[PDB]
């Protein structure tokens, strides 16, 4: 209950602790996880990706081969609405974010859906989101947060936003190469010292000074309060963490509770992705099936991401990311796709969100 961490302002919103639970798709950070995180005083973040899978396609208009048909159903507005409402049954009006990647042609629709669902913050990476305010202008109080990989991206985004909208971002998350999910770095660059988070944060904070010290949130490989304190000492205003929350009871993808306590370091690796960025995965499920010659068939139903071009890149890399992540949410160990941060092997227990926040914030 006693902490020396200080509340963090993001636009017009305040969070008690300077910690974001990072968004995780598909079906990983929905209502149970994000609601309980926000209940604790950190930023809970609802993933807006693949919401058509929620409660086994509760809210889709059309299904093909047990998949949400095309992007209107893969990014399901009614599912998103119910996820936000169920989160707020837990956390009330405590701030909540919505995470949506940029590499989708329906980006604006899903951003406005997130706002209309009640999001207080929009977080967007996997691209250079130079036009978030275009889609958010009917919702003036929703704070807007790009995820970036470099100080150069901060400068470019601030200039484009300032010139076009007379607005700059409310915060930036800088994500490093030890993160879960996709990496904002080429595979080779993921192992270079120059791209370590401890080296990125000073440069991004220095770049931020020119635009009035927009708060910088450090993400990727942050495990405990020692790492939080390091990142704050380097000029970050807060941290975003996901792998620790991936190992909590309240995670909405229940498979992880059984998978992480077994997970060995040598079974974490970077793979190719139809999104076009390296993804950090667990060497299990669909990955193993591909190597056996038992790969699930690929035929684009959900049309989840623009770089894939309706199956072109999925066929080249060997797997559909929408199908695999949906299968994981629905419980499929044999054919699911599973992501993790580099630190995933350090999960031994599955603990509650409350005990995790206590660990991270006490003192
Ligand atoms: C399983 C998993 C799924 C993720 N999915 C997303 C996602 O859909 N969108 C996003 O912006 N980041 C995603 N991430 C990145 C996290 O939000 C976060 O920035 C990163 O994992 C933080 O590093 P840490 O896991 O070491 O704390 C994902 C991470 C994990 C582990
Ligand atoms: C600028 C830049 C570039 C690359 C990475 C970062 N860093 S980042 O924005 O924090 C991210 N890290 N991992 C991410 N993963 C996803 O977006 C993702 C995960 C699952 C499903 C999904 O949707 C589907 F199925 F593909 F349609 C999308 S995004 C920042
Ligand atoms: S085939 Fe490509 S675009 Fe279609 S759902 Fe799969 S990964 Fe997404």
């Amino acid at each position: 209950m006693v902490s020396t961490l200080k509340p963090l302002k993001i636009g017009k919103h305040t969070i008690k602790f300077p910690i974001f639970q990072g968004g995780m798709g598909v079906g990983i950070s929905w209502d149970e996880l994000a609601g309980n995180v926000a209940k604790e005083g950190a930023l809970g973040v609802i993933s807006a990706v693949g919401t058509g899978y929620y409660k086994n396609m509760r809210f889709v208009e059309r299904i093909v081969a047990k998949k949400p048909f095309e992007a209107l159903n893969f990014y399901s507005k009614k599912a998103l609405n119910e996820i936000f409402a169920n989160a707020r049954k837990i956390c009330g009006n405590n701030p909540l974010g919505a995470n949506i990647l940029y590499a989708i042609n329906d980006y604006g629709r899903v951003l406005r859906d997130s706002c209309e669902a009640g999001a207080n913050i929009i977080i967007t990476g996997a691209g250079l989101p130079t036009n978030m305010p275009e889609f958010a202008k009917d919702f003036s109080d929703v704070a807007l947060i790009p995820i970036i990989s470099s100080a150069k991206a901060l400068k470019i985004l601030c200039k484009r936003w300032s010139d076009r909208y007379k607005r700059i971002p409310d915060a930036f998350i800088v994500e490093g190469p030890l993160s879960g999910g996709h990496q904002g770095f080429k595979y080779e660059d993921c192992f270079k010292e120059e791209f370590r988070l401890e080296n990125l944060v000073p440069k991004v904070v220095e770049a931020s000074k020119e635009w009035g010290n927009i708060p910088i949130i450090a993400a990727g490989g942050i495990w405990d309060r020692k790492d939080i304190d390091t990142m704050l000492s380097l000029g970050a205003s807060g941290v975003q963490m996901a792998t620790r929350f991936l190992g909590t009871k309240e995670c909405d993808a229940k498979v992880y509770a059984d998978l992480l306590p077994t997970l060995k370091k040598e079974d974490i690796l970077l793979i190719k992705s139809p999104v076009g960025y390296p993804a950090r995965a667990i060497n299990t499920g669909v990955i193993k099936r591909i190597e056996e010659g038992n790969a699930p068939k690929i035929a684009c139903v959900s049309n989840c991401v623009a770089p894939c071009n309706r199956g072109e890149e999925a066929k080249k890399v060997g797997y559909c990311i929408a199908d695999g992540l949906g299968r994981s949410y629905l419980g499929n160990r044999e054919e699911g796709l599973y992501f993790t941060g580099a630190n995933g092997y350090r999960v031994d227990k599955i603990i509650s969100v409350h005990e995790l926040i206590k660990e991270l914030t006490e003192g």
